[PDB]
């Protein structure tokens, strides 16, 4: 396989301001913060995540792939800073999660956004097919929002480079391959983005509400699927079905759901029926435009 050639950049803690917490959870906190490199006169917002020597090295692990991934649509890693407990450096989608704001923003969100956030996490998930990466756990919780029309996958801490493993994962939105044998494909990615599609196009629902993830693998295996939504006409929700499809060869291939939801696009009205669809920081630079 081709070498990696892509630069790991340390950078030094007196360079960075913590500003805020951002979130707590099963993870380390996330910051909001600022990064100012010495001498060259800008202000990059950022967030900063940290979690012993099992932390380091799950931490080192997650910078190896965000490292080397560069796409609009992938969420891009400025650095890692090198404390006891080694902190990741990332550019700050000041909007939070799309499941957060597609949540928050419900009444305002229309039919040409929601097919937009579709194309552009396709496009992610495809340049990720083409770098032989398998994400693992994408799911609207993963996809951050820098502008409402620029969404990018940020979570790569069970992302394997092309898969059998052993572990925790969150099973309601696993294809059934993995939660019967932890096999791992683009294909099962193809699953994961189907039950992501589902949360954007229900603004926000949780898949299988109330429903035990022990349960959830005889449920599929008896043939059932996540309802249709309200929004959804037949041509999208058949979309969505079919990434749940058994034969994971059968589900549709990321440049093809590209292609459908781009056609979609030009059309949204056709496609998603939504009630009223049609109505000092002087020197910030943000991430994507600052490069070395
Ligand atoms: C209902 N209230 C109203 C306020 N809303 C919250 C909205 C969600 N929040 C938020 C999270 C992230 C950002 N930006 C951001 N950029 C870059 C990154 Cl890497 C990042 N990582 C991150 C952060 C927290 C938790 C988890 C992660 P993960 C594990 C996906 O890496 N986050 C901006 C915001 Cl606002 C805080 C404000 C919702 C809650």
């Amino acid at each position: 396989e081709a070498p990696n050639q892509a630069l790991l950049r340390i950078l030094k803690e007196t360079e960075f301001k913590k500003i805020k917490v951002l979130g707590s959870g099963a993870f380390g906190t996330v910051y909001k913060g600022l990064w100012i490199p010495e001498g060259e006169k800008v202000k990059i917002p950022v967030a900063i995540k940290e979690l012993s020597p099992k932390a380091n090295k799950e931490i080192l692990d997650e910078a190896y792939v965000m490292a080397s991934v560069d796409n609009p649509h992938v969420c891009r890693l400025l650095g890692i800073c090198l404390t006891s407990t080694v902190q990741l450096i990332m550019q700050l989608m000041p909007f939070g999660s799309l499941l957060d704001y597609v949540r928050e923003h419900k009444d305002n969100i229309g039919s040409q956004y929601l097919l937009n956030w579709c194309v552009q996490i396709a496009k992610g998930m495809n340049y990720l097919e083409d770098r032989r990466l398998v994400h693992r756990d994408l799911a609207a919780r993963n996809v951050l929002v820098k502008t409402p029309q620029h969404v990018k996958i940020t979570d790569f801490g069970l992302a394997k480079l092309l898969h059998a493993e052993g572990g925790k994962v969150p099973i309601k939105w696993m294809a059934l391959e993995s939660i019967l044998h932890r096999i791992y494909t683009h294909q099962s990615d193809v699953w994961s983005y189907g039950v992501t599609v589902w949360e954007l196009m229900t603004f926000g629902s949780k898949p299988y509400d109330g429903i035990p993830a022990s349960e959830i693998s005889s449920i599929l295996e008896k043939g059932e699927r996540l309802p249709q939504p309200p929004i959804c006409t037949i041509d999208v929700y058949m979309i969505m079905v079919k990434c749940w499809m058994i034969d994971a060869d059968s589900r549709p291939k990321f440049r093809e759901l590209i292609i459908e939801f781009s056609k979609m696009a030009r059309d949204p009205q056709r496609y998603l029926v939504i009630q009223g669809d049609e109505r000092d920081m002087d020197d910030v630079v943000d991430a994507d435009e600052y490069l070395i």
